[PDB]
Order: structure tokens, then C-alpha cells, then sequence
């Protein structure tokens, strides 16, 4: 006579963590690319910012359905996205180039894929290499799009301030919690895998280091450069930079 709160049916049906990543897993965004215009840095670059706004806007929408993540604080929502933003781009940016062209090209979107030449016209081109050469990785590793998912949230969770979160305690459990899905999915049915993809990880910090460091170069210069920032990314690197180059960013080793 009394309806029972627990749901057996719910528990059962419910999807695994893995599943929703997949699941939530934003679509391919298109940069508006204009053939028709020269390849210059200036424009170049404009384009690859213009990009990254559209793409930070589907990276929010991802991160406000993320499990776990809405355990966290607003602070520490908003904070955490600031500060990874880079580090997700250029991931997701190697994802991409190796499932679309075997990590023979950089794809920044459909209507974007950079070939040498534009790396070099892109006045970056060291860093694309820096962020092809993960891309690569991803190829002698055969990652797995499973992996790729998971290995995608701890780089969301891999870089905070220094005084600590809002929620440290709150944010050490959903880091702990998404490590544990790593661990189990690069077990065969392991240790010498789950390294390579630590290291992985944690190479990204370099590579991110490299990309702000232009990232902020251009930003403080763009009026003499000519490189238009939209919105979204004004709004992100006016709050990143003078925190990363107080030395206020910590970023999180495995190794
Ligand atoms: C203009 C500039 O400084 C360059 C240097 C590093 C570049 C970013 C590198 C990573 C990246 C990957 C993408 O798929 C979208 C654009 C972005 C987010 C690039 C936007 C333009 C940047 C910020």
C-alpha cells in the first residue's frame, strides 16, 4: 500500500558514466572559414578565434550535463572551464584530425584543415606541430574513443588556482571518481596503457603552456596584429591571463 521510493527498474536502466560522455558528446562545429580571403596570420588567426567561440559555447552546454561536475560549485564551474579551455581545444583538436584524416592534417572543422602550408601562413607554426605531434600519438596508441571521452573530462579537472577551490574536498571526488573510469577501461579482459595515457595527460601542460603563452601574445597585440577575438574569448582570456601569469594557475601531474 505504500509506494516504494527506490527504483530497481531506474538503477538497472540507467547508463554508464562512459555512455553519457558519449551521449553528451558535443557535435562538430563549423568555423566559417572564407577561402576567397587570403591566407594571411591575421586572418587565419581570426578564423581560429572565431571557431573557438562557437566551440566554448558547445564545451559549456557539455559541461553543465557532465556528471559529476554539478556536484562542484558555480565558482569552481566556471573557474575550471577558464582555466582548461585551451587544453580542451587542442585535445579535442587532435581527436578530430585523427579520426578525420588519420592524423595526416590538423581538422579544426569540416570547412577547416590545415595542411603545412597553413601552418606556416598561421604565423604558429611550431605549435600546430606541437598539437599534431598528439594527434600522432593518438595514432600509434590506437585511443579509443572511450578513452578519448574520459581522458577529456580529467583535462577539464587537470589545471587549479592555487589557494584551492571552493569545493576542494568536492572536487578531489569527481577527479578520483573519473580517474577510476580510466583505470577500468584500459583494463583488458593495462598498467603499461594507463601510463602512456598519464604521461599523455600530462604532457598536454607543456603544449598548453606554448599555446597561451602565443594565445596571450596576440590577445594583448591584436589591435597592432590585427587578430579579432570574439566575445566569448575576451571574456575568458581577460580573466585567465593576469591569473595564469601571476602564477596563480596550478597545473595537476600524474607523474
Ligand atoms: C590567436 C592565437 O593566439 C592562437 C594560438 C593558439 C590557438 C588555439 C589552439 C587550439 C584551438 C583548437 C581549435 O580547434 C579551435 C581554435 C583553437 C582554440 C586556437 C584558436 C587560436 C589560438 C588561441
Amino acid at each position: 500500500a505504500l509506494v516504494p521510493q527506490l527504483s530497481t527498474i531506474s538503477r538497472a536502466l540507467t547508463p554508464s558514466p562512459v555512455m553519457v560522455l558519449e551521449n553528451i558528446e558535443p557535435e562538430i562545429v563549423y568555423a566559417g572559414y572564407d577561402s576567397s580571403k587570403p591566407d594571411t596570420a591575421e586572418n587565419l588567426l581570426s578564423t581560429l578565434n572565431r571557431l573557438a567561440g562557437k566551440q566554448m559555447i558547445q564545451v559549456v552546454k557539455w559541461a553543465k550535463v557532465l556528471p559529476g561536475f554539478k556536484n562542484l560549485p558555480l565558482e569552481d564551474q566556471i573557474t575550471l572551464i577558464q582555466y582548461s579551455w585551451m587544453s580542451l581545444s587542442s585535445f579535442a583538436l587532435s581527436w578530430r584530425s585523427y579520426k578525420h584524416t588519420n592524423s595526416q592534417f590538423l581538422y579544426f572543422a569540416p570547412d577547416l584543415v590545415f595542411n603545412e602550408e597553413k601552418m606556416h601562413q598561421s604565423a604558429m607554426y611550431e605549435l600546430c606541430q606541437g598539437m599534431h605531434q598528439i594527434s600522432l600519438q593518438f595514432v600509434r596508441l590506437q585511443l579509443t574513443f572511450e578513452e578519448y571521452t574520459i581522458m577529456k573530462v580529467l583535462l577539464l579537472l587537470s589545471t587549479i588556482p592555487k589557494d584551492g577551490l571552493k569545493s576542494q574536498a568536492a572536487f578531489e571526488e569527481m577527479r578520483t571518481n573519473y580517474i577510476k573510469e580510466l583505470r577500468k577501461m584500459v583494463t583488458k579482459c593495462s598498467w603499461q596503457r594507463f601510463y602512456q595515457l598519464t604521461k599523455l595527460l600530462d604532457s598536454m601542460h607543456d603544449l598548453v603552456s606554448d599555446l597561451l603563452e602565443f594565445c596571450f601574445y596576440t590577445f594583448r597585440e591584436s589591435h597592432a596584429l590585427k587578430v579579432e577575438f570574439p566575445a566569448m574569448l575576451v571574456e575568458i582570456i581577460s580573466d585567465q591571463l593576469p591569473k595564469v601569469e601571476s602564477g596563480n594557475a596550478k597545473p595537476l601531474y600524474f607523474h
